[PDB]
């Protein structure tokens, strides 16, 4: 009863990312830092779940990078950013993370939001 509530936002976030999103997808917001970040800042989430949220999707990633090399393969997901960011922008995937982040709060209501 005077927590943030970062584990929920978590476990419900990589819910988001492996039902909804695509792991292919993800893989190509976390092997990128100015996407993964463009994400974050966006939704201005604290250190702590910044990490906690790219750790989680990490371990969903620790058995893909075994085999592998996608990550540096060629690195062009779409020739443009202009083709990447059209189907959806990174300012949804911040939009739809801050619904389940308020919605933490919305159980939780100890971070004074409304």
């Amino acid at each position: 009863g005077s927590d943030p509530e970062s584990s929920i936002f978590i476990e419900d976030a990589i819910k988001y990312f492996k039902e909804k999103v695509s792991t292919q997808n993800l893989l190509l917001l976390l092997t990128d830092n100015e996407a993964w970040n463009g994400f974050v800042a966006a939704a201005e989430l604290p250190r702590n779940e910044a990490d906690e949220l790219r750790k989680a999707l990490d371990n969903l990633a620790r058995q893909m990078i075994m085999k592998d090399k996608n990550w540096h393969d060629k690195g062009q997901q779409y020739r443009n950013w202009f083709l990447k960011e059209f189907p959806r922008l990174k300012s949804e995937l911040e939009d739809n993370i801050r619904r389940l982040r308020a919605l933490a709060d919305g159980v939780q209501k100890v971070h004074k939001g409304t």
